[PDB]
DNA sequence: CCGACCCGCATCAGC
DNA sequence: GCTGATGCGC
DNA sequence: GTCGG
């Protein structure tokens, strides 16, 4: 329920938008347009009713009227069916795969997982581990199983330097039950945002992970960011767990709040904050929040919320 | 009528 | 080789 | 696609 038939159509359109039209503006319309008829507390009966809403126009209007009348969307039905467009759509779910690489896979008629796989030569390195996980990359993580994480990652970080600080953050962070990977906030003395007196520090943090066999894969690592893969261990003739992605983001002890809000999310929260405060006459990124002038100060997270008139909102809370 | 819409790393284009 | 741009996921 | 300068 809760205008459920809108908002799945909405966002089955937003979908569309990004992975085959390549319209990233229409998609963020779409997906905005759904996320407030999520929130509105009555059944739409009518495209205008639903376009008094901020973000739903002309043409999301016209989409409701159809879909109430006939409880279909003739562009959907049409697009479902199109064997072209399906498939792009599909292979954007494998990680590494964009909508760009969707096409150009379709293009030369590589339209399924079974042609990614006997295509191992087309791929790069992201996609041959995105394709090799594609069912584990898809499966929830149970909150038991994030805890577990969590003991192995802060065993191991504290093992390699007990200076070293690490807050799993993300949906984690917002008491979610379930969690789709692993994000992690790592700082350390010698990184602040004024001097770097010393190299390596997450690389030693990914190498003790992966020396325990708890990462797996890399996807991408640099300086300040890993992305990745990991895996719980597991017992004597146990099933063995999936393996779930991990990404780790190095920070300046010095904007260790700035990292918190930012990795604890939510996306749609993030953007919903980010875009109130450009009109509160602010900026709002990962590292500061800026009015863009010198470095506003913080040393909380209901700071930044202060600053543009918004009531600290609990990591519960930010599930927008 | 039309422009705006919230950064790190891998790989590509090109000099 | 190198810079700068683009794809991708965040 | 939607909003607003
Ligand atoms: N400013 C932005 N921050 C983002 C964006 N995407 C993610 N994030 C921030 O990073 C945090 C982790 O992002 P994830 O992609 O892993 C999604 P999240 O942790 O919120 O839930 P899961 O599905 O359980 O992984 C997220 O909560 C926030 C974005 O597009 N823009
Ligand atoms: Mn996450
Ligand atoms: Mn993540
Ligand atoms: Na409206
Ligand atoms: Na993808």
């Amino acid at each position: 329920t809760l205008n459920g038939g809108i908002t799945d159509m909405l966002t089955e359109l937003a979908n569309f938008e990004k992975n085959v039209s390549q319209a990233i503006h229409k998609y963020n319309a779409y997906r905005k347009a759904a996320s407030v008829i999520a929130k509105y507390p009555h059944k739409i009966k009518s495209g205008a009713e639903a376009k008094k809403l901020p973000g739903v126009g002309t043409k999301i209007a016209e989409k409701i009227d159809e879909f109430l009348a006939t409880g279909k969307l003739r562009k959907l039905e049409k697009i479902r069916q199109d064997d072209t467009s399906s498939s792009i759509n599909f292979l954007t779910r494998v990680s590494g795969i964009g909508p760009s690489a969707a096409r150009k896979f379709v293009d030369e008629g590589i339209k399924t997982l079974e042609d990614l796989r006997k295509n191992e030569d087309k791929l790069n390195h992201h996609q041959r581990i995105g394709l090799k996980y594609f069912g584990d990359f898809e499966k929830r993580i149970p909150r038991e199983e994030m805890l577990q994480m969590q003991d192995i990652v802060l065993n191991e970080v504290k093992k390699v330097d007990s200076e070293y600080i690490a807050t799993v953050c993300g949906s984690f962070r917002r008491g979610a039950e379930s969690s789709g990977d692993m994000d992690v906030l790592l700082t350390h003395p010698s990184f602040t945002s004024e001097s770097t007196k010393q190299p390596k520090l997450l690389h030693q943090v990914v190498e003790q992970l992966q020396k325990v066999h708890f990462i797996t894969d890399t996807l991408s690592k640099g300086e300040t960011k890993f992305m990745g893969v990991c895996q719980l261990p597991s017992k004597n003739d146990e099933k063995e767990y999936p393996h779930r992605r991990i990404d780790i983001r190095l920070i300046p002890k010095d904007q260790y709040y700035c990292g918190v809000l930012y990795f604890t999310g939510s996306d749609i929260f993030n953007k919903n904050m980010r875009a109130h405060a450009l009109e509160k006459g602010f900026t709002i990124n990962e590292y500061t929040i800026r009015p863009a002038g010198e470095p506003l100060p913080v040393d909380s997270e209901k700071d930044i919320f202060d600053y543009i008139q918004w009531k600290y909102r609990e990591p519960k809370d930010r599930s927008e």
